[PDB]
């Protein structure tokens, strides 16, 4: 296989996290084309469900592997696999909360399977903000510059994330993340942008909090000639 | 004429502007095909020469009337002609420089001419640093986010931008804009993407400090389906 | 009269801003003891008047003279006397309006008076916000961090700041300030804190909106032994 | 022991954390005068030692208790003892490293002693900045505005903080925080500040990485009459 990767894959989740001192876990699984950037994740909160904020927050945190890469931009995700990759976020939002995120990455070639395990950090959501009253439906859709720093072989993420909410309106989010391969690169991307479209379906239910995310991802570069 | 714009129009230009104490003004003229999103600008330091900051600041200041956009997103700019529109920005950078820029814009529609006036201001640019050094040499190409305030009837920006260094470097600026219209709009559009491309050639010669700008742009939904 | 200042002297203030558009011009005079940190400005809107925008934007940008130093800290402002100083500040306020204002002082010996000239510009207020809709009432007294910048001998200003609302809520700024001495420094300060109490007394009328401007300041060292 | 609290203290502490993916654990034990906000703590790196960044990063995460509350401003945190209270922090250092921290106090009235247990994330430090590569030496004394929420009977925490380096420059980190009294509140203060010196001993050895914080708090209203 080509990086050990098959355009018809599964996926595991693990993330624990706590956020204004509420501890929780969540597992999950999932199915994608990491050829086509396209991704569909299952999750399910298996300890300290139900959240008191909303799950839209840690919706980024569920893999770069699954971006569509043109021939003409270097795909340092995919030349990562198998080992895979890492990467580390802070989230800014405007109202002063601050998360921080970090993953880990691994392809199991013989399970055609890839691994995800997360933790994810937050503070200082305002009780009156739309987190704490889940008034917020889901990501709007973006464009991340991502940078190459050559002298570490690793690469910089920044884009300017928007939480549509149910009134109508929305809440701002500054996401700075650094992508790390486990895997010394050979190889470094010129600058280029990824854009993405990452939506959530509620499936919670009398006896969990659960939901499905579903996250394509295309890499670019200027639309100017 | 539709909104008194054509496909090869002048534009006649002027700013008055001061950075840390530094007073200044430019005058210039231009041609471009604001169906094309395509633009020619032509400055020239007429008081202040020659700056002892980066002229590659001030290139944003030079009008949203050149941007392509497409039928299906509504152009709040050209709907705004010929009375023009006016804009505010903020420029926020990396070392904490930061910078302010207004314009209005007017078309003249006898004359076939655009007539553009800005002012800006800036304060804090480190000695040591990029600006002051003069080590830029142009923008990055960039992915700008339009976000309609329809109880206002305005729009806002969110870029965050990238100025090139002569050293292989990057100095980081993000710019929040505010865009309104003279006119009373009958439509809003939606949320959407501005792809920009500017790049600034020096002219300048024994008498004067001078340079040519060139601005592409094209508006966008997502590319993701 | 050292550096020729006295205990008690007069100010003359002259201010041209525009914020979003909106040009205005103030001007006034005052009455303080810079040995003790403290002043009286009286100031009147001439044109431009009344101003769309809360005046409280305003007050910070009316002259370190006025800051009582004691023997132990250097004072970099009154050893530039009678010269004068100059100084640059930026802040952006959290709901996203960045301003600018820079300011020139001078001490006139032979009036025993002091000229101070500036300029103040801002974008981006928010039409429903407490500025433009002029719900302010005062700033809450603060506390600045001054730093010395040796091989440029100037100096940094950081300080954290709270508009107060009549309403009951808080607005905060960030001020960045660079401060200059137009009269090279022999001896440059340690970093020390500057703790500045500013209040505003409306005195309008029928023909012009104008006020009183209190400040008291005091420079010191960490409170802890 | 008003609130069960002495003026000669133990403080037993443990810190579990991780940066950039380097989990690490602390404990460590301590002696202080509650009521003079003076404080010794004696830490050691049990797991993951020795650290990869700076442990400067980690010092104000080690309790408000330690603060000198003069008769005249309302002690929120004498007043939660013995049951103790609970705090969440975010600071965003300049060069875009972010870290959240969060703790537990707990006054254990039978041993005369306090329980601290906290927790420590933080994000992208720049391979060649001062914490990576260990260059730090000490906080700088500050002045904290502490403003209360009293419809949430909580508090907010401001102060703009400057991390000292071996080389000579200081690098700035802003300390946002959220201070809960795990017991209910039946008197809130009014806006205060909180200066504070913390200083930092190191003490390792070839066995361990260890060191000594000296914190001295205390609180005051503004300097001027």
């Amino acid at each position: 296989s080509a990086h050990g990767l098959t355009d018809d894959m599964t996926m595991h989740f693990r993330m624990e996290g706590c956020v204004d001192g509420h501890k929780f876990v969540i597992e999950g699984n999932g199915n994608g084309n990491p050829f086509k950037g396209k991704q569909f994740i299952n999750l399910c909160v298996i300890e300290g469900g139900p959240l008191p904020f909303s799950e839209d927050i840690l919706s980024a945190a569920f893999n770069r592997l699954f971006t569509e890469y043109p021939e003409g931009i270097v795909d340092y995700f995919k030349n990562s696999c198998p080992a895979g990759y890492t990467w580390h976020r802070s989230f800014r939002f405007e109202d002063g909360a601050v998360c921080i995120c970090s993953a880990d990455i691994t392809v199991n070639v013989r399970e055609n399977c890839i691994y995800h395990e997360s933790t994810f950090y937050g503070v200082n959501f305002p009780a009156d903000g739309p987190v704490m009253k889940k008034m917020t439906t889901n990501w709007e859709p973006s464009c991340e510059k991502i940078i190459p720093i050559n002298s570490q072989k690793i690469l910089k993420g920044d884009v300017s994330m928007y939480l549509l909410l149910k009134d109508g309106g929305r809440y701002r989010c500054q996401f700075d993340t650094i992508y790390k391969a486990k895997t010394e690169p050979k190889e470094m991307p010129d600058w280029h942008f990824i854009q993405h479209k990452l939506n959530r379906e509620d499936r919670s239910d009398a006896k969990n909090q659960k939901w499905q995310l579903i996250e394509h991802a295309i890499a670019s570069r200027s639309a100017l000639p």
